[PDB]
């Protein structure tokens, strides 16, 4: 590992250590609504917001996202800023440059498609127009395209459930700037614990203008401080940020470098977890299935005890929804629900239904090319989801998922759509992409070495004459490396790849008759005690030779002597195999891997939990109706494997790793040449 790299890791660590209320971009629109606020004496309550606007104008006269031009974005941002500037009679030059932009550009809005269109635009846009008309700003109010949105507003305003909106919490509280006669009597009772209206600085700034409420003021005051002048279009965004950074780091395959920092993150998220789920911000009376599903999964997969009853709230009539009691469905929310529902323990019927539903939703959405999210612009959503649709979590191996995700991750070019456009530099980062591209290529270089060495070994012991095909050789190595890929873990990887090749040699050479097995087992135990049968003795020598090479290699590195335990474990497999066909092959791979771990864990081979696990892994692994029986079994394994105190964890996971490898092979074994190719033989980039 070079120094540029070592430094990149430090930086990412200083980010994770310093996560706060969210690293989000300023929203010219939202900071213009904050800047419209009267202290009480006809002066801006928030000077710094007025100042931000005067100093962050793009050179073509507009405000908004500088690297992605959207007529919807730039028009609503500039209008708001010009209004803010003009009603304090401040900064004439920039204000004028701003109106010129708006005039020359309002005509183009009529032709951009409403496919990527901001939240509450048809309502919030005419509202500014009015404010502007009533301060004598010279803009085309008649404009063929304008009298058109004035209309869409009034018609959008009649779909609104005014009754409900005032009685119970809904997402509408986020977009109040556009609405008319509101009962602030009833609305203030729907305020959030931080004094905002659904964590929106513009909506809250509006409410304060109308109520002079002291809590809305406190919230706006913290926002203005946090971002040194400007404000985002959502705040806080802390839960969302924690959960998304973790998810990206794990998918990009570089999660292990930051194991400790990631634990602080999930710790923070568990702190503000609730029985109703969560939303993007801590302490909310509103929750969404997207944030909740991402948290549920990341938590359960890391041994936090969370409950699936959390999903009861988003379901009606066997369907699931983004927000409680709203009819909103989004592609990315269902996607994250589908990923979460696969971590279902055998008792959770709510998650069986969640899986079945989110599967079809995404399935149909695919067969209509409608796999795009209106709310977010990503490099490759259809790709991410295609992978999840064909490679179930039970069959997803670290290196395979990661290999595909590094090509899909958009880095800094991903753009989120709220009321304006905004970016999340700590979730969508080019730095993470380069780090991941460099790390992935290094481990792959290392696997290419081990694979040449591994071929030589296969030739030198003439394993081809023992019934092991070159196809099996590569498949045995690929599964080992696609699962345990870290360069610092060659021992566990190699022992796995070799042990599997050898169980294949022994099984195809001596597994036919009910005593030819005995013959080999006897030969093995004779070969042991020196501290037809001719043939058996030669194979046994290959096994023993390989066993000795590895336990000594280990002892060379760590000073552990595991030789006897290696033999014992292979003898146990035979006692079992001797009676029937190829039986407990699964349990044996787990023991090998464990025995080659840099630290000692043999203590646990005795524990009931290890025994119970071993009992299941062996019912998964055996020489369409069976694929089903596999999920059944694996279901029993997932509960047991994850719900573990963190001493035993490294054992339980290892069980999962092996089981996944088998399932994956049962599901894809027939055509693996594409995966193998991309994973082992094609550098990223
Ligand atoms: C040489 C290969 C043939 C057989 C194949 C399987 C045995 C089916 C397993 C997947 C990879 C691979 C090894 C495969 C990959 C070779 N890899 C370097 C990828 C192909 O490389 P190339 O021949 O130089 O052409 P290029 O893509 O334009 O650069």
């Amino acid at each position: 590992n070079s120094n540029a790299f070592k430094e990149a890791v430090k930086s990412v660590k200083t980010i994770l250590r310093n996560l706060t209320d969210g690293e989000i971009t300023i929203s010219a629109y939202d900071t213009a609504w904050v800047a419209l606020i009267d202290a009480g004496d006809k002066t801006p309550a928030f000077p710094s917001a007025v100042k931000w606007i005067a100093e962050n104008q793009l050179s073509d006269g507009s405000w908004g996202d500088a690297y992605l031009f959207s007529y919807h974005d730039r028009l609503i941002n500039t209008l708001a800023c010009v209004v803010a500037l003009r009603s304090w009679n401040l900064f004439p030059h920039q204000c004028n440059k701003g109106i010129t932009f708006f005039r020359e550009n309002i005509g183009k809005l009529e032709d951009e498609n409403d496919e990527h269109m901001p939240i509450g635009f048809e309502v919030a846009f005419p509202s500014l127009l009015e404010i502007a008309r009533g301060i004598n700003i010279d803009v085309p109010y008649d404009s063929p395209v304008l009298k058109d949105i004035y209309a869409k507003k009034e018609l959008k305003l009649t779909r609104i459930p005014k009754e409900i909106m005032h009685k119970i919490p809904t997402t509408l509280l986020h977009s109040l700037e556009g609405m008319r006669d509101l009962d602030w009597e009833k609305l203030l009772k729907l305020q959030s614990q931080d004094g905002s209206f659904l964590f929106s600085p513009s909506s809250t700034a509006f409410a304060f203008m109308q109520t002079r409420d002291s809590n809305c003021l406190e919230y706006l005051r913290n926002a203005v401080k946090r971002f040194n002048g400007g404000v985002p279009n959502v705040f806080p965004v802390d839960l969302f940020e924690h959960i998304w950074i973790v998810d990206r780091l794990q998918r990009l395959g570089i999660s292990r470098y930051f194991e400790e920092e990631i634990k602080e993150c999930l710790d923070y998220v568990h702190r503000y977890w609730t029985d109703n789920g969560i939303c993007w911000a801590r302490c909310s009376h509103v929750q969404d299935i997207d944030d909740t599903a991402m948290a549920f999964r990341l938590l359960r997969q890391h041994g936090y005890q969370v409950s699936a009853d959390v999903f009861k709230n988003f379901e009606k009539e066997g369907e699931f929804f983004c927000f409680v009691g709203q009819s909103n469905q989004a592609v990315t929310g269902m996607f994250n629900l589908y990923r979460a529902s696969q971590l279902a323990f055998p008792r959770e019927e709510i998650l069986k239904n969640a899986k079945e539903f989110s599967y079809n939703y995404l399935l149909e959405k695919r067969e209509r090319e409608e796999l795009i999210d209106k709310w977010i612009i990503m490099k490759d959503l259809p790709g991410e989801i295609g992978f999840a649709l064909e490679i179930p979590w039970y069959a997803s191996l670290p290196r395979v998922e990661t290999r595909f995700y590094i090509d899909q991750y958009g880095g800094e070019n991903d753009v989120w759509i709220g009321k304006t456009l905004y970016r999340m530099p700590y979730v969508n980062n080019n730095g993470y992409l380069e780090l991941a591209k460099q790390d992935y290529n290094n481990c792959q270089a290392q696997h290419q070495l081990e694979w040449d060495i591994f071929q030589k070994w296969y030739e030198e012991n003439r394993l081809s004459e023992w019934g092991v095909r070159r196809s099996e050789l590569l498949e045995c190595y690929y599964l080992a490396a696609a699962t345990i890929f870290e360069s610092e873990r060659s021992h566990e990887r190699m022992v796995w790849a070799k042990s599997s090749v050898l169980v294949k040699a022994i099984s195809s050479s001596f597994g036919e008759s009910s005593d030819s097995r005995r013959s080999f087992s006897d030969q093995f135990h004779e070969y042991i005690a020196n501290a037809g049968s001719v043939q058996a003795s030669r194979l046994a020598g290959v096994l023993i030779g390989t066993l000795n090479q590895m336990s000594f290699d280990l002892f060379m590195s760590h000073g552990r002597d595991v030789n006897n335990l290696l033999y014992l474990s292979w003898g146990d497999w035979m006692e079992k195999w001797k009676l029937y066909g190829d039986e407990g092959e699964g349990e044996l791979m787990v023991k090998m891997i464990i025995l080659m771990k840099n630290n000692d864990l043999t203590n646990f081979f005795t524990h009931t939990h290890f025994v119970r696990l071993a009992e299941i892994i062996n019912r998964i692994c055996l020489p369409e109706k069976t694929i089903k029986s596999m999920e059944k079994e694996m279901g029993k394994m997932v509960e047991l494997a994850l719900s573990e105190s963190d001493t035993f964890r490294d054992v339980s996971i290892t069980f999962l790793d092996v089981a996944k490898a088998f399932y994956y092979f049962a599901l894809c074994g027939d055509h693996l040449q594409t995966h193998i190719s991309k994973v082992l033989f094609q550098k990223v980039g």
